[PDB]
């Protein structure tokens, strides 16, 4: 697997790093709850589908920490804190915090009503703001920390077919450079991490066609696969002390679309 | 010594693999040598500098290989591609190239003259393209590689006193996407790598002073110094394969600056 693949680096600072991901069950954030773990960090990680979490944590039980799953939903900021202290006191005070999870359904412009469009923003932003007010006084107390925030290039590319969501996403850049000021004083880095047209499970067994594979390479300068290692791999270095002085920054993991 | 700190990741990809350096006897050019020969990769780099060379390559000496070093100004064409396939004949085809030469000497806007703004971009800018041109078949033949061109903060925040620098340091980033889709299809990427203000030895010396202290604090958001092993584990990063689908990036390690 590629989480395990001997040509990669191994970053000995995430040995034991208490490593907290959000929307882990699945997708990308399945991605980074694998290779975290093969690294050797603490990891706990929320989630909607406990099926797919469990199984996900099962995978991983050979790995030096098991991961920890509590399910909650992230659009209840109460279900939220209240599982992140419930991580808190099995691994630990929070390192690092990936605020991956999302929702990119699609809707037109004429369908929206104050309900869904604040549904919108409850699933791709709201929840990145409070999962990261909750874990920065253990961040505090350590040193320092690391803040990764899934953004995406979907308002980059300025993609019709869901404009609360590329509104939500875009938002993510003024949240992260906020927060990286605010907390660069107290050796937090906060980082927007953009995928580009990534291969997950669900992307390969619903959405990819021909059409899709050609708009793929027209678009990307690299004609490959986009895959979840690729931007595991950049989160790993984002959340690792080899990056300590990278921060507000939008890292782009696309193959050169957007 | 940064590039030897066991807390730091290691690269396998790296080792053996032909790396080629421009301007790196000195400042952050010699950093990048001293990452990537303590990663085990084959290490050449060109400068101008001989006595700050031939004493980095010895220091470097106990490495997997010394890396090897060739003479050349780089701003003489000619002598760049001679030099490059001089380090071709000893470490064989390239496999990253890191094009990091560069000379910010500050200039009035009236006193710039024809040949000055000439020798300007053939220090900044021009060695940079052609020495991506002398590395790309080596690149297609190997069915890949990385192309790492140095960037800078100074034109993004508006720097005066450099008027034709800011100029050459701007141009990098047409220089880096351009070739970026021209050389996907060949799976090389090429990325900007863009240093914010770096505590080299020349900076401490020539240009850090109370009000240079200043500026840094209220502007970086992370109040500690930017040093240059900060740059070249990025550079590691992206000349690894790690780093596959990442190109036509600007990777800005800059504390939160610019
Ligand atoms: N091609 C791609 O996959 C793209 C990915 N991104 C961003 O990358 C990140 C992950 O992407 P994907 O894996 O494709 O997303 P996904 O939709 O396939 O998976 C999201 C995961 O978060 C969980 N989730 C959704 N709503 C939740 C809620 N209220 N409470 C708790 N968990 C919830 C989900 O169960 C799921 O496991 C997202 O932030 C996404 O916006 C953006 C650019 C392209
Ligand atoms: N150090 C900093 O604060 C910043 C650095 N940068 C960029 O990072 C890269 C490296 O920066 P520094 O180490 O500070 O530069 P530097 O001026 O201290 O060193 C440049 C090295 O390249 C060599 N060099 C200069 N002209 C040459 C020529 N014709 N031919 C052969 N060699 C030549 C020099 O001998 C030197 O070893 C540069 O591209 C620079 O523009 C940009 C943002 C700020």
């Amino acid at each position: 697997r590629s989480a395990q693949d001997e040509r990669y680096a191994r970053y000995p600072s995430l040995a034991g790093r208490a490593v907290l991901i959000t929307g882990g069950a699945t997708g990308i954030g399945a991605s980074f709850v694998e290779h975290f773990a093969r690294q050797g960090a603490r990891v706990a990680f929320v989630d909607l589908d406990e099926q797919a979490a469990r199984a996900l944590a099962a995978r991983l039980a050979d790995a030096a920490h098991e991961p920890v799953f509590v399910a909650c939903d992230l659009t209840d900021i109460a279900a939220l804190r209240g599982a992140i202290e419930a991580i808190r006191a099995r691994i630990g005070p929070i390192a690092a915090l990936v605020n991956n999870a999302a929702n990119d359904v699609r809707h037109a412009i004429a369908d929206v009503t104050p309900d869904s469009f604040d549904a919108c923003i409850a699933v791709n932003l709201r929840h990145q703001f409070f999962a990261a007010q909750a874990v920065i006084d253990d961040m505090k107390r350590l040193g320092g920390g690391s803040i990764v925030n899934l953004g995406s290039i979907s308002w980059m590319l300025k993609n019709a077919g869901y404009p609360v969501y590329a509104s939500a996403k875009a938002a993510v850049q003024g949240l992260t450079r906020a927060l990286a000021r605010e907390l660069g004083p107290f050796g937090i880095r906060v980082n927007t991490l953009v995928p580009g047209w990534v291969m997950t499970d669900k992307q390969r067994r619903l959405w990819l066609d021909d059409a899709g594979r050609a708009a793929i390479k027209a678009g990307q300068c690299i004609d490959a696969e986009l895959l979840p290692g690729d931007l595991a791999r950049m989160a790993l270095f984002l959340a690792a002390d080899d990056s300590r002085m990278i921060t507000a920054q939008d890292v782009v993991v696309d193959g050169g679309w957007a």
